[PDB]
């Protein structure tokens, strides 16, 4: 286990820290992954004010851009589903169709994604058993295949945002 990068600070959900440790390292920086989601926030929010005529606002809109509250409602799905979008991983929401259509089960995923009201998850899967982290977490949480499935299966079935990440991933 001296390989799972171990840090421990105070926060809530991070773009940088759940970008850098899903990639299992330093891949990116804090300031330049602020400023795309402040420009993207602000971006949409004055397209989404001064309205829109076009698929895209569909999308946009249905994306759910900005937030509400803070600390945990810094960054934006749009901003962390880009950056993955660029490397190949693609984020598939549990309660779409999409994510039924593949049948992609949990234990076979390769990266999981977890949103909580005001809190971010972060799932990797390493070799055969899972491993979580977050902002608000001081270390790396190791989690079964067998407990994973179960794990997440009692989120969604209570009331919780299972995203689904699947690509190509560095590590």
């Amino acid at each position: 286990m001296e390989s799972i990068f171990h840090e421990k600070q105070e926060g809530s959900l991070c773009a940088q820290h759940c970008l850098n440790n899903l990639l299992q390292g330093e891949y990116f920086s804090p300031v330049e992954l602020s400023s795309i989601a402040h420009q993207l926030d602000e971006e949409e929010r004055m397209r989404m004010a001064e309205g829109g005529v076009t698929s895209e606002d569909y999308r946009t809109f249905l994306q759910q851009p900005s937030g509400n509250m803070d600390d945990s409602g810094f960054f934006s799905i749009q901003v962390i589903s880009n950056a993955l979008k660029v490397w190949g991983l693609e984020l598939i929401l549990f309660n779409s169709p999409e994510y039924q259509r593949l049948r992609i089960d949990p234990i076979n995923e390769r990266s999981f994604i977890c949103n909580y009201k005001e809190h971010w998850f972060t799932v990797r899967k390493l070799g055969k058993q899972w491993f979580n982290l977050n902002s608000l977490l001081t270390g790396p949480e190791l989690i079964s295949d067998t407990y994973l499935a179960l794990f997440l299966a009692q989120l969604q079935q209570e009331g919780y945002s299972i995203f689904v990440v699947k690509g190509d991933l560095p590590d």
